[PDB]
């Protein structure tokens, strides 16, 4: 597998697990702290990041009656310029650029208390699929699905409902959509980040997939694995190999990697494109820090620069 080594540049420092790295409607970076603790609890952050400075400034801190968040993944909005953050404590938060929050979920649509989670991905009809890696959120005792299998999958639809799509996951991480050149989503990718295997599934329609499938294999047996993900403009997937000192290329039929990303340091976490570059923001767990390197192409749109108006 040919492996590149891109120059990568640092953007930030002393971000405790950074993740969720994301650029909102107006072009500003965030990235999420979901490691950070105040004697011994959790006080996650969710920061803005001056791109011209590196200065971090936490617009958000979330908890929710005493109980601190670990937002670990995020995705922003197309219709309003808030941000929707996965909380391995809280469930699905969504925050306003001003720094105030609202949790989305308790339950789910089947009654169901709402388990913590780490990412998400809009497609682009506006429902947001999510992996829950974490057990039931605060207040109940935090757990996480690294040894056991019960991680689960669900996706947020456009008319509000928090759907259980899938379950018994080890550690479902990363999550990607894949879409038909004419924007209609047909494949979810699902990251299992222990055991080395991306899966895939059909998607029939708003939180209806099918079709569970060993789409892809991480290298390596190092602890870790598949972590954050996201598509180029050609549909190459781009997934960051924890533990592995690698950023992983897939082509658009998955299996093995058809390219590796070399980075200076050992576990890359969760990655993003600036819109209209070349430009990937990846966050990584040896330094807690941020960096950038130039891919070979643009990446492929988020559902916030797509239109709710636009004609074609
Ligand atoms: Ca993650
Ligand atoms: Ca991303």
């Amino acid at each position: 597998i040919p492996v590149i080594e891109p120059l990568f540049t640092k953007v930030t420092e002393d971000i405790p697990g950074a993740e969720g790295p994301v650029f909102d409607k107006n072009g500003d970076f965030y990235i999420v702290a979901p490691e950070v603790e105040v004697n011994g609890k959790p006080a996650g952050e969710i920061l803005r990041i001056d791109l011209k400075t590196g200065k971090k400034t936490v617009i958000c801190k979330p908890e929710v009656n005493g109980y601190g968040g670990i937002p670990a993944g995020c995705q922003c909005d197309r219709d309003a310029n808030q941000l929707f953050v996965a909380d391995m404590r809280l469930g699905l938060l969504v925050v306003q650029t001003d720094g105030t929050f609202e949790e989305i979920a308790k339950k789910d649509s089947e009654g169901r208390r709402m388990q913590g989670c780490n990412d998400c991905a809009f497609d682009y009809e506006g429902n947001l699929w999510i992996t829950a890696p974490a057990g039931e959120v605060a207040p109940a005792d935090y757990t996480r699905s690294m040894q056991e299998k019960f991680g689960s999958i669900y996706c947020f639809t456009t008319d509000g409902q928090m759907i259980q799509v899938d379950t018994a996951f080890q550690f479902p991480n990363g999550i990607a959509v894949r879409h038909m050149n004419d924007g209609r989503p047909y494949q979810l990718i699902v990251a299992e980040t222990p055991t080395k295997k991306l899966w895939s599934y059909d998607i029939k329609g708003p939180a209806k997939i099918e079709n569970k499938k060993v789409w892809g294999h991480i290298p390596g047996t190092h602890e870790g694995g598949a972590d954050g993900m996201d598509f180029d403009e050609d549909n190459n997937l781009l997934v960051a190999n924890w533990g592995s000192s690698h950023i992983e290329v897939f082509g658009p039929d998955g299996g093995q990697p058809k390219m590796r990303i070399r980075c200076p340091f050992e576990k890359p976490s969760n990655l993003h494109f600036k819109p209209q570059t070349k430009t990937i923001f990846v966050t990584e767990h040896e330094n807690n820090a941020v960096w950038k390197f130039e891919w070979q192409r643009n990446g492929k749109k988020q559902y916030c620069e797509t239109l709710k108006f636009g004609i074609f």
